[PDB]
């Protein structure tokens, strides 16, 4: 997250760190959202590589003992069947991870609430992106979980020529684009939390930013629209 602030440790308890094994250690690669005690929602592109993955819930600082973490292996990966890694613009950037164990819930570890199917946010709706992704274009991962206020940019504006044009689909949410705040590499797969009727819900799964840079004006961060995938999510969980 470029232009973020450090999140309070109990603000976003559904945020997870998706990590891969690298040598004798683990490296953060993506975010995710805990959606059942044994299921995480993330981006399909996060799991394109044939890696050993684990999830950390109750994570705040990637580089220090928080005293709240639970580390759990990924047991099964179910990528959306229409995902194509060389066509992120087509959409379908979503995957579910079944965890090896059911995590224990507490103020640091909670299920993310998803919107009702079909819900589309009005332009300029209030949301926060969260994650450990780069803090500058071509920068480095954050140590502490970051948040940035990224209001939505509706489909009509987001798909206009000076924004994303044809690249954005109605199955996506755009947010931000102010040239200061954005998602960045390593935020992918994590939530866009939007405040509606007094409650935050996870309306987005971080999918892409401009190839030119993270915080590029009129290139808002683009998210998979969770509310387009409610039936898909429920079907996968019911069948697994
Ligand atoms: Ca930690």
């Amino acid at each position: 997250v470029v232009g973020g602030t450090e999140a309070q440790r109990n603000s976003w308890p559904s945020q997870i760190s998706l990590q891969y094994r690298s040598g004798s250690s683990w490296a953060h690669t993506c975010g995710g959202t805990l959606i059942r005690q044994n299921w995480v929602m993330t981006a399909a592109h996060c799991v394109d590589r044939e890696l050993t993955f684990r999830v950390v819930v109750g994570e705040h600082n990637l580089n220090q003992n928080d005293g709240t973490e639970q580390y759990v292996g990924v047991q099964k990966i179910v990528v959306h069947p229409y995902w194509n890694t060389d066509d992120v613009a087509a959409g379908y950037d979503i995957a579910l991870l079944r965890l090896a164990q059911s995590v224990t819930l507490n103020s640091y570890v909670q299920l993310g609430v998803l919107p009702r199917a079909g819900t589309i946010l009005a332009n300029n709706s209030p949301c926060y992106i969260t994650g450990w992704g780069l803090t500058r274009t071509n920068g480095q991962l954050a140590q502490t979980l970051q948040q940035a206020y990224l209001p939505t940019v509706d489909y009509a504006i987001c798909s206009s020529s000076s924004y994303w044009g044809s690249t954005v689909k109605n199955s996506m949410v755009c947010a931000g684009g102010d040239g200061v705040r954005s998602g960045c590499q390593g935020d992918s797969g994590g939530p866009l939390h939007c405040l509606v009727n007094g409650q935050y819900a996870v309306h987005g799964v971080t999918s892409f930013v401009s190839r030119l840079g993270c915080n590029v004006t009129r290139k808002p961060t683009v998210f998979t629209r969770v509310s387009a995938y409610i039936s898909w999510i429920n079907n996968v969980i019911a069948s697994n």
